[PDB]
């Protein structure tokens, strides 16, 4: 199907470690919702320092849109996690994908899972569809996609 | 046993990466599940993009059947996941699989665990019995009688 | 101690992959609960088809029994996984493992940890008991005479 | 300045109740983290008729035997303070000991917001029975110091120092 | 943006081993909070014996805290974990890493992710600014700036 995202309302959450990276994905996660009929003045975009926070992040950012009468119909939360030496990958990446997961219940929305785990730098580059060699795309196109259809097709009003 | 599935309704949701692998997977399902008695028109599909996508959607899929008037006794939610360069596979798949897992408290109906999470795209072909060499059989028509099995002898009414 | 188990009624409730190694175990279980007293009309046993459907098989058949007015004061939930090439033996352990933890609260009884997470086949017989060499007791003894202890020191009575 | 800095007091565990609850297999392990456990409490004044002493059979038993432990313990108007369980896992040649190890602390964690006291983390999870037998301070070679006497002392400042009254 | 802590509480519960290292990282994130304008008499230091003591310390910190009238706007939980040659190591960063992150619901204020996950006490030592060869950067600075930014962004108030 083709989803029409003229009615949404989209918040689209970033963490600031790897900003090149995380610069590319929302650039693509906005793109893409701006082709699929999201009005501009509906991305609403939000920022906190590490993938840690995305999801309490995440959660008060849907409840402030809630209160302030311009409710989320979706939330993108983005990071990059890169390995480093130590375990410090591993704890953020699963305890954020999790609570990522369970937020949705929380706040009753979907919430696209847009973190990066990656093991290289280059791995992230690939996925943010900005390596030197333009090896794979742009995930965060993917991310506003379905962004738009999980709201289009599951939403309250559904 | 035989279990009669004349009376049941029963969902499918699928993630729409690995297609191919995906609708072998779905149609096993289906078949096995007609053959236990289920009616064609009884077997509801739905899709999302992502296996990350499964559980809200399937949460989601639920109830708006309920809302109708046509409740699902049982879903199964189906992703194939084939672990890729990074940890985007592990992630995904740990996280999804808890949320399937936790999902049936919230719904109060059997969710049957369709996802693949293979190293190989050859191990998810095997899986689906369709591999060159069908060395394997077709996991999605374990997956259409645990459905049948599970709603029957644990249905809401004994 | 000697745990008296004339006065419980408990559920066994298993997957119906590897069957051998599963009769073996649900024997084991059936035959320690028998001596600790436990009576056979008071041994009830459901099954379900994968370990994955143990957790929800298990929670609905300790609310039925309570609603026939036959309650369980224990439950056994019994499943054998192997490791193959894929990661499916991992995340359905993982999941399952937690989720039959967290179910106790859920029905307010114990839930004896029935699972078998091997490596191979040859590992899984020899905790049945059953492999050639005899290498090992059967575990379901042990969660025969688990369930039995759980039930009589943290009943509800 | 802030709240802080270092003082290294001595916590009073004279007013409370303990439960210490333990597991059954690698008894010769269990009982000297038990008794370490026991001795350092003692020695910080929790005395003795208020340390209380159960077990269930394997470590996955820990969680529900603890919250069925603390309850019992309230409901005959003896509640405990703080509880300590106990066990001990040394990997073997399965996947045992993961499954067990990972769900079984997780659950204590969480068990500690069901029964409104703190639990100390008894658990070894070791890869040879050598490392437990050394955390227990019972190895030939004595290399290190009995673990359990560290969860007496952890019981005894967290029921003092986070405790309801 | 700039951040005004001048209005914040703010909590820090460190753990008791690797005390050096622990102290460090605490005076950190303190020097960095007062530069953001938090003050002296608002920040409130609490210990807990180990790691897995963070989570319950932390909540029992902000209750007992808000009983008197002076609640916290933010935590930051500090440990300092070192691989040793047993699991202990993998099974208190875990379950600690997963408690502290779903803290955050239970007591209505963010919960700063402070512990360290080393696989050496070099890794710690560096990540806490005072190795040797100065070859990174005290981390204890960035939850400070953490705790300022999550506490004025998402705060109850505004
Ligand atoms: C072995 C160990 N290592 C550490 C560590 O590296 N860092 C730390 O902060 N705490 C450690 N602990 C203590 C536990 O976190 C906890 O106090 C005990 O197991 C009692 O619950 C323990 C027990």
């Amino acid at each position: 199907q083709n989803y029409d995202g003229s009615k949404l309302r989209v918040g689209i959450i970033h963490a600031r470690w790897n900003r090149v990276i995380i610069d590319a994905l929302v650039k693509g996660a906005i793109d893409r919702m701006l082709s699929l009929g999201v009005k501009e003045e509906n991305i609403i975009v939000e920022t906190v320092p590490g993938s840690f926070e995305l999801p309490y992040g995440s959660k008060r950012f849907a409840e402030k849109q809630a209160k302030k009468g311009e409710p989320l119909d979706v939330v993108i939360p983005i990071g990059v996690l890169i390995k480093g030496s130590t375990m410090h990958f591993e704890y953020i990446s699963d305890s954020t994908t999790q609570a990522i997961m369970n937020l949705q219940d929380k706040i009753n929305i979907p919430v696209i899972f847009g973190l990066l785990t990656c093991l290289t730098e280059e791995q992230a580059l690939a996925r943010a569809g900005i390596d030197e060699g333009k090896t794979m795309h742009n995930h965060g196109e993917d991310w506003g996609a379905a962004a738009v259809e999980m709201a289009t097709k599951f939403g309250a009003n559904a």
